[PDB]
DNA sequence: CGAGGTACCTCA
DNA sequence: TGAGGTACCTCG
């Protein structure tokens, strides 16, 4: 019933498993499950290209993006199995360290996402979903 | 019948001579009336001040500001005696050349200011008022 | 120029 | 966050 909202493209990034960890200034203890919902900020095309770019470079060339990186909705959710210092990031995922720089890194396993994504509006940190989306949302995981 | 529009404050302190000259990028030959319109610009409490502060220190602590400085009007005119290049302003106006780094510089005597004055949409450069506003701007000067 | 779309900034 | 006022940018 919880949700953290991250700014496309790496929100949808994160529903695919592209993007593996999410870096923050501050700790969570919450663990399990994390509906993931994307911001009101629309990217630019360029931001899309290149950051695919980027990625396909560290998972491989044939990575399979998402046909649309769409704002203000949820779009699916994570595992975060654990939040990590950056401390205690560089010495438990050496191969994907470089991948975020912040205070905190939330690691994420389980992707899941929604084929039909809801309008949402967000708030900071890790918000509760009202019940009637969050009763939809779990019946778009089927 | 022609007219130059300048930002305020700098346009009134035009009309009323506090501003003796007015430096532009750009060469006129015209000489005589130059009507003087506000652009649509409104200046800031704060450079309204800031500049009278100024100018007080350039003529005198009780010179004589306008109460207000009003946007997008035809405001006065003054009479374009001469338009010098920076080298011939250090030249032939040294008291007063410090007042204006620009390459070309309108020399201004004759400031008058129309008691009521009159909305208008001005153009770059010297540009040509519409006759039925410039009779009412003649009519103005009584 | 004046106009307005876009980017930036702040939020009892 | 999402919202919206403000500042900045460009213009057959």
């Amino acid at each position: 019933s919880w949700c953290l909202s991250v700014h496309q493209p790496w929100a949808s990034l994160l529903v695919r498993g592209i993007k593996r960890v999410e870096g923050r200034s501050w700790y969570t203890p919450h663990r399990g499950r994390l509906w993931i919902a994307a911001t009101a900020k629309k990217p630019s095309p360029q931001e899309v290209s290149e950051l695919q770019a980027t990625y396909r470079l560290l998972r491989g060339k044939d990575v399979e993006f998402p046909n649309d990186y769409p704002s203000g909705c949820l779009l699916g959710c994570v595992d975060l199995i654990d939040c990590l210092s950056q401390k205690q990031f560089k010495e438990q995922f050496p191969d994907i360290s470089q991948e975020s720089d912040s205070p905190f890194v939330f690691i994420c396993k389980n992707p899941q996402e929604m084929v039909v994504k809801f309008p949402i509006k967000g708030n900071p940190k890790i918000w509760k979903l009202d019940s009637k989306i969050h009763q939809g949302a779990k019946k778009g995981l089927m």
